[PDB]
């Protein structure tokens, strides 16, 4: 219920990439959940060449008001 | 996994009740999640006696950062 997405929308937007602090994060829908990211596109594909793990991560949120 | 947990107090703590808009919400943990209901228990259990369910609702939010 929409009302959820708004918030989803608002906690995306106000935390940018845990790395280069900047852009935003990437994130993905699966299955009936949001996954956000630690970073950003850019700063992950960098973080698997430069070999750090310290900010790889993600949380998963609903994507509906009643589970 | 704790981050997640500090985004649902840092949501419950931004969002006053509804209807007074000064108290916070009710809410109870079902199973893996949290339900933020609309009201504060004073508000909702007068929206009762009053006869208006205009403000009855909730959000649910998964309590782990992994789905
Ligand atoms: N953009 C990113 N920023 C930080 N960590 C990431 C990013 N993309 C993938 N990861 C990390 O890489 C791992 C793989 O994630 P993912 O592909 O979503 O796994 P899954 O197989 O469960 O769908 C996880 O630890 C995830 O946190
Ligand atoms: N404090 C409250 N504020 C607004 N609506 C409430 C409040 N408490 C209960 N409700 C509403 O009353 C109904 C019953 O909720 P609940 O007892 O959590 O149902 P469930 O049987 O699924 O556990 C729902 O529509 C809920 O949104
Ligand atoms: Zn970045
Ligand atoms: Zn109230």
């Amino acid at each position: 219920d929409d009302k959820k997405t708004n918030w989803l929308k608002r906690i995306y937007r106000v935390r940018p990439c845990v790395k280069c602090k900047v852009a935003p994060r990437n994130w993905k829908v699966k299955n009936k959940h949001l996954r956000i990211y630690n970073m950003c596109k850019t700063c992950f594909n960098n973080s698997i060449d430069i070999g750090d793990d310290t900010y790889h991560g993600h949380d998963d949120w609903l994507m509906y008001a009643d589970s």
